[PDB]
């Protein structure tokens, strides 16, 4: 069942919903210090995606899932399956861009975006900074198919930053051993080798666009790269804060910039 690998889950109420796309490694519950700040005022979804809980049983990779545009594409059959109208989008890293690709097919179903920690590319070209040399990627994968576990310990406190003993590194631990292994490299390989540049001149509806200033995956060149290229409105917040998953590793910070950013329009 694909609605299994899904998982989507609904709470709250309102005339608009809050969809909320997580990034690699982690799940819906990334979202856990944002939710409760949510529900009075708005229907929010959730789902999980990029292999997520695939250590479930009833978990099946299904072929479309073998890219990101067919992420998007089953974003937008979750949209119409669950009646959605005029979404407020909010995708942490790469969930920002299959967002951005659903809403060039659909932007009737977006009335934003709002992007965190988001990238279009994490590899540099001669002309582009994405935050990665080839000996980044190579050494970043490093034991992920040879030993999973060990990939896992390094791969945490890395990604989440801070230090190694952090509930956000504990978090994201817990969420990436929900992933079968053989599922984490080929979602891990996607990424590194999709390039979603091209398409942010596309994109129409309106992006909030959300990162921290020390992210190891995300320079902050990137936040002003998105601005830049898209081809709606537009706005940039940068927070004061370390790490790729910051509203797991520091709500205070993020979560009320979030909530502006979902509750006011541009401008
Ligand atoms: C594969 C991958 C990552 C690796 C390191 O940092 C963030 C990442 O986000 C991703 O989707
Ligand atoms: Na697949
Ligand atoms: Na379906
Ligand atoms: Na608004």
């Amino acid at each position: 069942r694909v609605e299994a690998a899904r998982n989507v889950h609904i709470v709250g109420s309102g005339d608009t919903t809050v969809v909320l796309g997580h990034g690699f490694g982690t799940d819906q519950s990334v979202w856990k210090h944002l939710v409760p700040y949510l529900v009075d005022s708005y229907r929010v979804l959730l789902y999980d995606n990029m292999g997520a809980g695939s250590t479930n049983p009833e978990y099946f990779h299904f072929e479309r899932y073998s890219t990101l545009q067919g992420y998007a594409h089953d974003l937008l059959v979750i949209l119409h399956e669950f009646n959605i109208r005029s979404c407020i989008f909010v995708g942490h890293s790469l969930s920002a861009m299959t967002g951005a690709i659903a809403s060039i097919i659909r932007p009737d179903l977006f009335q934003k975006i709002v992007m965190l920690s988001a990238s279009p590319r994490f590899l540099n070209t001669a002309d582009y900074l994405g935050g990665f040399e080839p000996a980044d990627v190579e050494q970043l994968a490093g034991a992920i198919e040879a030993n999973y576990k060990s990939w896992v310990s390094g791969f945490a406190p890395m990604v989440v930053g801070g230090d190694m003993d952090s509930v956000a590194v504990q978090e994201f631990s817990r969420t990436l051993f929900n992933m079968r292994p053989d599922i984490a490299r080929s979602v891990f390989r996607t990424i590194f080798t999709s390039d979603l540049r091209d398409y942010l001149g596309r994109v129409t509806v309106p992006c909030h666009i959300i990162q921290s200033s020390r992210d190891m995956a995300v320079p902050v060149s990137v936040a002003g790269y998105i601005h830049n290229r898209v081809g709606g409105r537009s706005v940039v917040e940068v927070m004061n804060t370390e790490g790729h998953l910051p509203q797991l590793s520091a709500p205070e910070v993020a979560i009320p910039v979030l909530l502006r950013h979902i509750k006011n329009d541009i401008d």
